[PDB]
């Protein structure tokens, strides 16, 4: 069936330069967090950047925070994924891994609406 | 002499079986079920019914974070044999929810060799 | 110069030794015992008494979630040598309870080279 | 352009260097230092000074439970290079205490390329 995607671009709040290596978990209103598995329900190692769930035949599951997948901004500051089942549900991108020299961005509320948007990390 | 329990995960609307829904099992002491091998080591289990007896596994009760996750297979089924006790209440808690679904309500049960459905509502 | 402690896990009713009961050891600072190798790395231990001295392990005190689990063997036995101090109170806390049993009460002890029983009640 | 910091763990009585004492590093936001590789993955570090620059690691600030533990080596040494900032106060918190010792007090520091002692009292 049809799915939805979301992209984010991590940036320095002052210079607007893209920031690599900022790690995020995605939560729903049930207090569960997004975990990617392969087709056999096994954990997968993902790198930085946008994760092509569709091309890799991954599955989205919602799990306890500690078992969640960390998504990490790449060289272009980008991260996210496709393959979301629902575009009307509010999720929150929570910065769990903050690059040194920066403060965590505020939580970013979003829907899987196929858009791209910026997340700013303040220096210091 | 032991007891078993099976569950079948289904879509609450269509009743189609649902694969990949993960569950932990708790007791009234607030501990959760962990399978080990005969030497007390963790084992990797897949989806479906776990034949504890055939594999010589052991059932232990541990902290939630160390617990075994049981996952519905292609036929929506999961569970296990090897329970010592058929009169004790346990709860199946959905900890890993398939995307596009809401978590089912907690399912109270006894290890009575029965099989029963657990429904996940579409989101 | 070091000290050791052994425990024997048993069924409280039958007194039969019980294998697969897992324990963490805490101190009064609320930290828990972790064994490492000579390079500070985690080690996988099995059931039974752990010969820390022979394996050149080290004892460290860490957060509960990073602690080593000691597990009763076929003879119901577990524990270790290599304790630096015999006058300090520690507590053996049952974290992994064999199915069909209740957790034993916490067991206060000192590393005094003694052996003592820990009883798990059925149910 | 980056900064480094070294610490030497010692017995407060004998001043002999102490191996196997584990530390986390926190900032004023209550987050703790985690080293990752270039692809944001966790890395296994051993004891001693961590050459972040040579290994192309990254410093990130995370929840205490996800933090990297730095551990004193044979020479009692630990620390790292690669800090972005030399004017910000951090704290070295002993999380893994060698048996036979008390935890050192928290050690406030800046990444100023210096080396300094941290003392663990016996008992
Ligand atoms: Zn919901
Ligand atoms: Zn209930
Ligand atoms: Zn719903
Ligand atoms: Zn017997
Ligand atoms: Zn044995
Ligand atoms: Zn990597
Ligand atoms: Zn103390
Ligand atoms: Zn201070
Ligand atoms: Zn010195």
């Amino acid at each position: 069936k049809t799915t939805y995607e979301r992209t984010f671009v991590k940036k320095d709040a002052e210079t607007k330069e893209v920031l690599e290596g900022a790690g995020f978990k995605i939560s729903n209103s049930d207090g569960k967090f997004l975990k990617l598995t392969d087709k056999d329900g096994q954990s997968v190692s993902i790198g930085e950047g946008f994760i092509d769930v569709l091309a890799n035949n991954y599955r989205l599951t919602w799990v306890a925070e500690s078992d969640a997948t960390v998504f990490t901004s790449d060289k272009s500051g980008k991260f996210g994924l496709n393959g979301f089942a629902d575009n009307t549900t509010t999720y929150t991108a929570v910065e769990t891994n903050v690059p040194d020299g920066y403060d965590a961005a505020a939580n970013t509320d979003f829907k899987a609406d196929n858009s791209s948007s910026d997340i700013l990390d303040a220096p210091s």
